[PDB]
């Protein structure tokens, strides 16, 4: 019943389209789409705080963390709202994304509209990496592609 | 107090950065920035309904019009929320944008976050073109660049 979309763009080309749908404001968000141009394996997948792509993906700032928690994986209670874990690219460099998440929302103070979706260079260690960066960024490395999360029809 | 930003990109040379600031939710929104790569003269400048760039600036849909009005200019009572008139490009193809608008907002029903800002091929006739299309689009022609309006620091 609310529909949101993000077009991911970066050098490669790394490029993707991610759709978000929420039936009800108290319900989960379905996240689906595809990303191409990736290296085979895990890629950290996060909502970042700012929908600011003026200087590319760096402008997006840190993970979206409205509740001031540590970084974790999507299944963790201790996570940032923006912690969507990893997407997985096949040998052809395509990640087919299929996520259901209870913590992001398309309304209220967990709302992700106007924020940035980022796909990262490396795996997100989901806060289990055992260094200070693990519980902040998950050590997922550079930002390969991003886009501002927008309202869809 | 609320800051939002939009990076305009398209299929051609046109690129720009637009900033929006709103001190108070009941106050005007200051709009400032720059668009480069334009032909000299007037170019329509609108907030479109969808923050959807799936197939480029076409996917942004029609002018943002939550109050079901006809198309006009920004100083008109009869306007779409998204009707920000024209920007003007100089001999070098640079439009220095400086708008203050009382109808757009960065909160509430007129909120433009997660919508698309579009700069057009031709002048917007501000609903004074003398044909039916004038009262819908202002006859501003194709979409040269666009971007989703995102939350800034
Ligand atoms: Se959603 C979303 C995204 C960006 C900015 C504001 C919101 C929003 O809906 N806020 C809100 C609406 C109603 C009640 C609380 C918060
Ligand atoms: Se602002 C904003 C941006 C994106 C989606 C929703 C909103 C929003 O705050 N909606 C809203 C809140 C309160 C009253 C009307 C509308
Ligand atoms: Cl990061
Ligand atoms: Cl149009
Ligand atoms: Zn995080
Ligand atoms: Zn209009």
């Amino acid at each position: 019943a609310t529909k949101v979309v993000c077009v991911l763009k970066g050098d490669g080309p790394v490029q993707g389209i991610i759709n978000f749908e929420q039936k009800e404001s108290n319900g989960p968000v379905k996240v689906w789409g595809s990303i191409k141009g990736l290296t085979e394996g895990l890629h950290g997948f996060h909502v970042h705080e700012f929908g600011d792509n003026t200087a590319g993906c760096t402008s997006a700032g840190p993970h979206f963390n409205p509740l001031s928690r540590k970084h974790g994986g999507p299944k963790d209670e201790e996570r940032h709202v923006g912690d969507l874990g990893n997407v997985t690219a096949d040998k052809d460099g395509v990640a087919d994304v299929s996520i259901e998440d209870s913590v992001i929302s398309l309304s209220g103070d967990h709302c992700i509209i106007g924020r940035t979706l980022v796909v990262h260079e490396k795996a997100d260690d989901l806060g289990k990496g055992g260094n200070e960066e693990s519980t902040k960024t998950g050590n997922a490395g550079s930002r390969l592609a991003c886009g501002v999360i927008g309202i869809a029809q």
